[PDB]
């Protein structure tokens, strides 16, 4: 039971899991709640939140953090498939440190 224990988490806006249901379940896996943006690994947000494209969303986007649905937590909690496979479909965003060792600067 170490799905989120190897990564930090951030949640923006209301999600399916409640206050006492999100915080408790996220910490139970090993997941942690960050206060910054880029420090986080996968941000928890729904497509509806993304459609709005609020100022906060811009921060996440400019922070280079991938966005995934909250049901992700339920998926790892219940199912135990591949990490890559889960974010392959659940991921609502295609950004988030796409390159870890590539020189695109000039």
């Amino acid at each position: 039971m170490k799905p989120l224990s190897n990564m930090k988490i951030l949640t923006l806006g209301k999600l399916s899991q409640n206050k006492d249901e999100a915080k408790a379940m996220i910490e139970k896996l090993g997941g942690k709640l960050t206060g910054s943006a880029n420090k986080a690994s996968l941000c928890i947000s729904t497509k509806k939140e993304v459609e709005k494209m609020s100022k906060k969303m811009e921060e996440v986007k400019a922070a280079n953090v991938r966005v995934v649905c909250e049901d992700f937590l339920q998926d790892v909690s219940a199912s135990a498939k591949s990490l890559q496979e889960l974010l392959s479909a659940h991921s609502l965003s295609s950004w988030g440190a796409e390159v870890k060792h590539h020189h695109h600067h000039h």
